[PDB]
């Protein structure tokens, strides 16, 4: 196959750099075109800086998707890589012309967008990929495999968290690392979320939006066990650097994984000895493998899990032209994402109050 | 400084071996008497076996209790290892006739005698002491040192957890849901003031509780009103035992899991994250007091139990105190009635906060 | 049952931990005690420990003659003394039929050792050496599969102790034995010969503070073994970290000190597994000797405790699931540390 | 700026020096001869794209008519076996072609001493991909050391196990070698070996045991420990390196590579962590996400393909390390040196 013709909105900038490592890795895609910022001499600048043709550089991410989608040569798919409060008006305009969007998370930024934007994407016949990259790890699919087959049983529990430290001192927690937790969580339960209630709180003073939440969390009933979790993120815990984690408890074991060290999946079958399983090594089930480059006891990590993402993505793109081995994030699970984190707030200025 | 003579009330069964040991770990007390049983035909087992003289064998508390105050050669202390319903019985005895009392969590199954438990006490010249034995671990009462001194800055967040595994296939808040409690505003010196619980009865026929998830709002302090997490569990496939607190603070954050008691993990803000070790560099003088053996030489469970019985010792010889001694109070236990009350409550009412 | 009367010559941390290892189980009562030399600290500790003052000696030999004549007197005694003064405090006890549990490693000298060997044959009562890390219960799981073959045959036995504390007799004797002895009472294997590297590395410091060692077992189900062993004082971010791990030809098996509930099983070609005290999977070697229920971690302290037990046991006969360390192995014990010191000294020679 | 036309020989990995350098767009890869067969190199070239024009069958010839072209490569990545390295990489060293080599060097001391003279006399760069070199913590580790962080150093312990094979001292016991002597700042004097081949029917060795002496550094003159082994149950690939000094020490394994261990004598023991708080330059300048989310394994590979691409745009920064033809030959020398002293019982070897 030819590599996918690839262009880029937002960036410049981590970001940035993390999805244009997660296009080259697995050699999918080539990086053909860009609007990297709205202010034209940074854009200029920026795609100076990635070696881009300037035919091919914009500064309207409108202006852009007109122009590639009548260019012969032009871009088959686009990252989205704005601040949400943009992600809707951006790739909406791909969307609405043919042309694949892989937009990062969350989906939105308020949940009036985060609907049009589902109408939109159903509308397209253009692919739409929402880059939740944690559930692009071997481990974290081999957990919702396992327990897929009843591995653990019925769910029990669901343990969720995400702190981080780096607003110790000086859009919220919620939407910025909730949402990921969230998500982590049913995608490996395989649960929907009926209800929820909230405790958020700014700490920082000086500082307007969540940075802490508590979440008590109630689960649809699924295999004659009605589920419970708790989700806690934060932003302002010392000692922490990006821990999101997730514990599943059933009727047969559980399974423990943190995303720090993600080569590693702790699985207990009750009654038994506790297993560590490991990416690439024994006990590796399919679904981790297919997204496996290495040898066990080499490290894959964050960036490898990103390319995951853009690697099924592609497969799919392709089938454009599906694999039903191929997984990847859709406008529904950002559709989810969005509907948590408005409740949660909506929770919480109601005291904790139960929300759905 | 002579023995304590000590006397026991149920046990002679994991939890009385355990309380024995911690009695003759540090040589503080010898064990003189018992009621070990109600049913006579064990009572007599239970004390020949523990090579107690018959004489001193009993099979009713209070006839044991009666009769050892009158005794001269009688029990200076007693350990009450019954369960949870019968401490406040078997308590009041102990402390209407003056000898003092070492008793298991947690202090009641009732609101109502806890509260009777209480008044016995208060109106008692006697010691009541509260066997929350993870309290006694060294690194935790470092973790208490510290939080005290402003190591960590104001505390903001509390996160308390206790799963086990057992009955998979009385409930855990009570249970263990205190205990994790108990270690939450022990370590990080604060006030609870209201809370928000949501129970569930998993197992088929299980009528108690077996999880819980409760979400906690602390009493402002140091300009901070602190919030946290508890969740505890006794269907948890994967967790033996595992009690664990992290407590964050505007310069900092301590974690402490009970099933590596031994470590301390020390983050302050901006800078690397230290590994705080039992007897080891950077171990402060509260930990110190509590500890026997160099680094390197894993203390645990049956110590943190003594370090317990050893405090309380230190206490009685004084009633015969420094302001070293620490241990957990009839009061600590009342906190822990009032919050399984609350939890109880709160969740029956669909998670309503409750004071 | 009766109590088993004790005595102690010496002890400190050593004595209190003895002492402790003693109270845990409650098969032991301390009555007796000589436990120095200079009679005013000798009546002063036994003072404190409270002992009576009518059974607290200043000598060890006035001691045994008199508890041994006496019928209240010691039916065993614990020697916590220097090494260079076990055989001497010990033989004392045994000549006169009192049990003896003694302190590692066995004697100051090969010698000493030699001389001690034949006064423990002699004798009819028993002795004990405390190789205490012995006592994990999941270092006796460990020994219980091994045995089994659980992980076939054994090709590596690799062994290290590091220390910190000594960074500003030596290693070998203090802390190399304790993991020599380690690794073979985990393996099963006898060692044949070995070649060792050794260094005095703080200046002033005349005993070896690090050593290097090669080695080799004796052929056994088939395959001929070989390991390392790593001991030093020098070592910073060390508290007291023993540790050992067996390789054989169907899986492998790791243990830490430190962190002496767990043992890490991994069976060849499938996921490793975290084995616990008192948990799933907790050998029968390993209950025999747990109090508590998994999840309460047990110790230093219960591991010593186990030993002094096994003692208890064997003294009440015997169960031949009763295991201790023997005179024997505090043999092995000296031959070892006395081979490195020659082989060093001799730029690294093979020695058996 | 413009990126680096790109050759590659062997691979058909292969996909690992791909990634690496793919990873941090500074190469392009245009040219290949992935076979000796001269349809299955067509086919590879198929499979990832090639020009034909630029599929070849023989790396002499490839390097040749490269060398040629206004197109030529700038750089050719030699992936084939330890035993071709040396004709391979000699071909475009001698043509101006820099040269990026997996390990080892070569499989003879022999074909090793050449490579040398091609590679001294040459113009073109000789980089050694040492990845495990390339970890951020890897060298936070040297720089501190070099800092004298840890003081002068008296233990350098290294161990390096798998578990597959249930031959070792080239195939791993190297990377243990090499590690241990790029983290400690030291040169090893002499080594004593016990080498073994458990397995029935394996005529190499597949443990190996030595004790190592180095040259007398700042007053102290440290030892160290090697172990190596590809039938050590339990280990996926368990390459760890532990350096003790006079103040200090150090800890680090590859499997959990993010975290370095560092322990100041008298003080508490710290977690070092990539991107985190007490990263120090040496790692800043390797890393390229935040703290918390895990560089590995790839990472580390692409690093040194990166330090090998900034130095070939010099040569169109003092800061700039990468593996040496040098260190290439010390690993040679080490595992003579080793089977060496082992046939001889153990001897002290040179």
């Amino acid at each position: 196959q030819k590599r996918i013709r690839l262009g880029m909105v937002g960036g410049g900038a981590f970001i940035g750099a993390v999805h244009r490592i997660a296009a080259r890795l697995d050699d999918h895609y080539e990086l053909v075109a860009g609007a990297l910022s709205s202010t034209p001499e940074k854009a200029e600048a920026s795609g100076r800086e990635l070696g881009l043709d300037p035919s091919r550089v914009y500064s309207d991410f409108k202006e852009m998707a007109i122009r590639e989608a009548k260019l012969k040569n032009g871009i088959e798919a686009v990252a989205i890589v704005t601040p949400n409060h943009v992600h809707y008006a951006a790739a909406k305009e791909f969307l609405k012309r043919g042309i694949h969007v892989i937009c990062d998370k969350p989906l939105t930024s308020t949940l009036a967008d985060a609907k049009k934007l589902k109408k939109a994407a159903d509308e397209s016949d253009a692919l739409f990929v929402l880059t939740h990259n944690y559930t692009g790890y071997p481990m974290v699919r081999q957990a919702r495999e396992m327990i897929e087959n009843g591995d653990i049983g019925a769910v029990r529990l669901v343990q969720m968290e995400y702190p981080q430290d780096w607003l110790t001192e000086n859009g919220g927690s919620t939407g910025d690392i909730g949402t990921h937790a969230y998500n982590l969580g049913c995608f490996v339960s395989g649960l929907e979320l009926e209800e929820l209630a909230a405790d958020l709180d700014s700490f920082v003073g000086g500082r307007q939006l969540d940075d802490n939440a508590h979440v008590l969390m109630r689960f649809r009933e699924k295999d004659g066990t009605r589920a419970k979790g708790m989700l806690w993120c934060s932003q302002v815990a010392p000692g922490h650097e990006n821990g999101l984690m997730v514990r599943v408890y059933g009727t047969k074991g559980g399974l423990e994984w943190t995303q720090k060290d993600p080569n590693y999946l702790w699985y207990t079958p009750f009654g038994e000895p506790k297993r560590l399983l490991t990416r690439a090594g024994a006990g590796a089930s399919p679904a981790a493998a297919r997204v496996s480059r290495i040898p066990s006891g080499h490290p894959e990590g964050y960036l490898e899990g990103f390319a995951n993402i853009y690697s099924e993505a592609a497969r799919a793109i392709y089938a454009k032209r599906a694999d039903p081995s191929v997984i990847y994030p859709t406008i529904d699970d950002g559709m989810r994402g969005m509907t948590f984190v408005d409740a949660c707030v909506r929770s919480s200025e109601r005291n904790g109050a139960w929300i759905k």
